[PDB]
């Protein structure tokens, strides 16, 4: 028997009614004609029309021809429309933060090594888990596809343009670096040339991958509770993923999405009666949405539409230098990073430390009587100013051994009053670095000399009852990387 995450539905309306009826399109130009030729910035969502999004191409005027599979229906000549009655996955996951984003940028055929699609990043998944070091990260979309819609990169593209939209990009002073970074900013760096109209239904996760089950991968975990909460899993799914299920819901915070059909229908799809998800399948027929792209040619560079190869370099030029990485940067989201530790000592195990603190929840005289002694440690944020120095090292010395130079020496004794050895914790910190700053330490205790390090860490060397009796004690670190 086997637990689904649940959660609160939130239902997309893009807004291609008001963008056709601008554009002056009739009512027999298929849906999603709009759509081709928006001017596009690759970093604000995964496969949305951002409010912004001004046409390039004067498709009321163009000429049109029947789509063959919807008879009534017209398409722009130059715009190919593929049938694609079918639901298929787009999937992205990362084991790490920086590497979702990778997985996400590269999900289609986008150039430029950039953050594109993290401006998603705010609203698929929430401040805290995003930089936690310990988290995976799946973003599982089900498109409920009807057609799509290409728009070749022919020399005759120019020609089809708004003419006012021309003119905008051809007087464009490209001398001008504010101008040239106003024009991504308000037209798009790219424009539309490959989207798929239909529905879909997204369920994105961060997942505590210290702690899921790992007999499968987190993408096949996430994709199966995706389709428990939609009612699509066979009796043999459910036998076979139902535990890796009920862990993934354990150990993730889960975000749901559904665009296109009928709003009405939305909260619901994830039910997950069948019938309930099958409800709002049927209803995306009649009201269509942008909701994926044709992964070969998603968008085009918008300088491809210059008349020059002048204009056109010093527009791909500033994207490069100064535009790209200034919308690539607002993304640069590192993890939590511990920068400082202090050690409390107390009568029962409910005492706190100061604010900025949070115990280590293994009282550091376990087993060896004395006080309540706790290993509290600091969380601090990364900020590309400056940031902070990073906790790097921890290291234990007894007795009367020398603070090892320059670590911080806590000057608690983490045996007090429980006899034995006097036991000291050290660490050093140096410049914030990702392969080498600690995100969290726990402490383990046991009853033998060599414990099992928590999946993910490193035991630090030192028991702290060394001395004592109690239980065998160890600092763990681990640094996500
Ligand atoms: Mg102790």
């Amino acid at each position: 028997n086997i637990d689904l995450p649940q959660g609160l539905v939130n239902f997309s309306t893009q807004h291609l009614q008001l963008i056709r009826f601008k554009a002056g399109l009739n009512e027999t130009v298929l849906p999603g004609v709009e759509a081709i030729g928006l001017g596009y910035n690759p970093f604000i969502s995964y496969a949305s029309v951002n409010s912004g999004a001004v046409q390039l191409f004067d498709w009321a005027t163009a000429k049109k021809r029947e789509v063959p599979f919807k008879a009534g229906y017209f398409v722009p000549e130059l715009v190919d429309v593929q049938q694609n009655d079918s639901a298929t996955f787009t999937n992205v996951s990362g084991n790490t933060l920086s590497e979702y984003q990778r997985s996400l940028a590269t999900s289609v055929a986008i150039e430029g090594r950039y953050n594109f699609f993290s401006g998603s990043l705010s609203t698929d998944f929430d401040s805290n888990s995003l930089r936690n070091a310990e988290n995976e990260f799946t973003r599982i979309q089900q498109s409920i596809n009807l057609w799509s819609l290409r728009l070749p990169s022919v020399k005759s593209l120019r020609e089809l343009m708004l003419p006012h939209m021309r003119q905008q990009l051809d007087e464009l002073n490209v001398n001008d670096p504010k101008a040239i970074s106003r024009y991504f900013d308000r037209v798009g760096s790219h424009f539309l040339t490959g989207i798929v109209m239909g529905g879909r239904a997204i369920l994105a996760s961060s997942t505590n991958k210290l702690r899921v089950k790992r007999d499968y991968s987190v993408s096949v975990v996430a994709k199966a509770s995706y389709e428990g909460l939609t009612g699509q899993l066979s009796a043999e799914a459910k036998a076979k993923y139902g535990e890796s299920i009920s862990s993934f819901t354990q150990y993730s915070n889960t975000h749901q999405e559904v665009r296109g059909g009928d709003g009405a229908k939305a909260h619901g799809v994830f039910s997950g009666k069948k019938e309930d998800f099958q409800a709002w399948v049927d209803s995306v027929s009649a009201s269509p949405d942008f909701v994926d792209f044709v992964p070969t040619i998603p968008m085009q560079e918008i300088w491809t539409l210059c008349s020059s190869e002048a204009q056109a370099e010093a527009m791909r030029k500033h994207f490069d230098d100064v535009w790209a990485p200034a919308q690539s940067e607002k993304f640069r989201v590192k993890a939590n990073f511990i920068d400082q530790l202090v050690v409390l000592t107390g009568g029962s195990s409910t005492i706190e430390p100061p604010v900025g603190y949070s115990k280590i929840e293994y009282d550091l005289n376990a087993g060896a009587g004395g006080d309540f002694i706790y290993l509290c440690y600091h969380e601090q944020t990364w900020q590309a100013d400056r940031p902070k120095d990073a906790v790097t090292d921890i290291r234990i010395i007894f007795n009367k051994e020398p603070t090892p130079p320059g670590y911080t020496k806590l000057p608690q004794d983490l045996n007090k009053g429980a006899g034995g050895d006097d036991v000291f914790l050290c660490y050093k910190t140096e410049a914030f670095n990702t392969d080498t700053a600690i995100n969290k330490v726990t402490v383990i205790g046991g009853n033998n000399a060599d414990l099992n390090a928590p999946y993910g860490y490193l035991k630090v060397p030192g028991d702290l009852n060394r001395g004592a009796g109690g239980n065998f004690i160890y600092a763990c670190t681990f640094v996500g990387k």
